């Protein structure tokens, strides 16, 4: 998260940490036994980790647990990045409480300028390398469609939407592919791309959670 502050630990219960040896992606916890996160974060061999603040120190309230199954979206397109989201089942479930919890799907998608929270551990600097070992916010506005599609001319699909500043220096990426978006409440979005990470117009692309809600609802329950 480049231009954000510290959430404080904990504070972000439904956050995740997907781990190969090191950690590589985010993730939402929506409920005891899945995570939602994005596709072109499948990976084989993942570790969940949950409760985590530091992902270098073990704090106290971690729960670890190996994924059983990943089931990237049946029309996932690594190049355009159209329909990035991706499901991980845990091999036990997980134990909820105030540090560990779910977060709600959506009934229907937020609007422009609703104000959102996007977490994760990605890059904090736009210029140059620096990764933090606490978990970061930004809080940042949907953007107008409009104002998205403006920013990237013919890549923008009606399964992303844009969020954070034209202005630029506020923005996730690198900073975490594949970690939550959430508004009033509910999931609305995975950090899917964004040129560089918080250029002047260029914004971040998310994943539009809202249409997705139906097959993630038919494919948990059949798995
Ligand atoms: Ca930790």
């Amino acid at each position: 998260i480049v231009g954000g502050y510290t959430c404080g630990a904990n504070t972000v219960p439904y956050q995740v940490s997907l781990n190969s040896g090191y950690h590589f992606c985010g993730g939402s916890l929506i409920n005891s036994q899945w995570v939602v996160s994005a596709a072109h974060c499948y990976k084989s061999g993942i570790q969940v980790r949950l409760g985590e603040d530091n992902i270098n120190v073990v704090e106290g309230n971690e729960q670890f647990i190996s994924a059983s199954k990943s089931i990237v979206h049946p029309s996932y397109n690594s190049n355009t990045l159209n329909n990035d989201i991706m499901l991980i089942k845990l091999k036990s479930a997980a134990s909820l409480n105030s540090r560990v919890a779910s977060i709600s799907l959506p009934t229907s998608c937020a609007s422009a300028g609703t104000q959102c929270l996007i977490s994760g551990w990605g890059n904090t600097k736009s210029s140059g390398t620096s990764y933090p070992d606490v978990l970061k916010c930004l809080k940042a506005p949907i953007l107008s469609d409009s104002s998205c599609k403006s920013a990237y001319p013919g890549q923008i699909t009606s399964n992303m939407f844009c969020a954070g500043y034209l202005e630029g220096g506020k923005d996730s990426c690198q900073g975490d592919s594949g970690g939550p978006v959430v508004c009033s409440g509910k999931l609305q979005g995975i950090v899917s791309w964004g040129s560089g990470c918080a250029q002047k117009n260029k914004p971040g692309v998310y994943t539009k959670v809202c249409n997705y809600v139906s097959w993630i609802k038919q494919t948990i329950a059949s798995n």
